[PDB]
């Protein structure tokens, strides 16, 4: 019953069901939780990771609808470290470790799965498959 | 004070910002508020409207995650009617009038704007502008 600070972090580009379930999964680790969601920043994404449609304000704002978001940290970090933990009070980082040791090692480490065949990209597969190849 | 019972439709395909700021729109109407959306029908949106790419249990699983939304009726009638407003006991209806005119004669129809340009197939174009046509 006593309040679990969790954090979850990513781009949240094009943000569809699999986002959403994700972060209900982190949101309902414990019964009293409050989820902090951390929006990567766009030359950082661009520049680590890959390709980003939306811009950080854009990312951000859609994410300021889920039901499941508490707290935002826009931009975040590109990369957790034990201070920011500290500074933000974090009991319990949500992902999906090599980079991730040191957050198991602390017991700070908690599992979210992604869902498959639920994305953006993959729903306008689904328009384009009305028009037959010939 | 007293609990307001606002009901919003629509098709709520490819669930993006200019429909969950809508959703927010209605839900703020009032200071306290009950805000139940309607989900329309696959047969019924795809036979008088257009076309739709994702299912009812699709679109209606995508609304559940949004901050706004208390309840759902999934699908819901294609027109509503006096009756249904009594059935569920709502006050006042949110959208964006003939068909309309029965719901401003009761006082019952509260008025709300869609957002240009922030469209999920908007986001597409976006992507697609990375390639130039030479």
């Amino acid at each position: 019953s006593k309040n679990v600070v969790i954090y979850a972090d990513g781009v949240y580009d094009m943000l569809h069901l699999g986002h959403m379930k994700q972060l209900e999964q982190a949101k309902k680790l414990f019964e009293n939780t409050t989820l902090i969601v951390g929006v990567t920043s766009d030359n950082e994404t661009k520049l680590f990771k890959g390709q980003v449609v939306q811009t950080l304000e854009e990312r951000t704002e859609t994410l300021k609808h889920i039901r499941w978001v508490d707290e935002i940290i826009s931009p975040c970090p590109w990369v957790v470290t034990p201070e920011f933990l500290e500074k933000y009070k974090i009991d319990y980082v949500a992902h999906d470790e090599d980079i991730y040791a040191w957050l198991k090692r602390a017991g700070k480490f908690k599992a979210t799965q992604r869902t498959e065949g639920v994305s953006t990209t993959d729903l306008i597969v689904r328009i384009l498959k009305n028009y037959e190849d010939y």
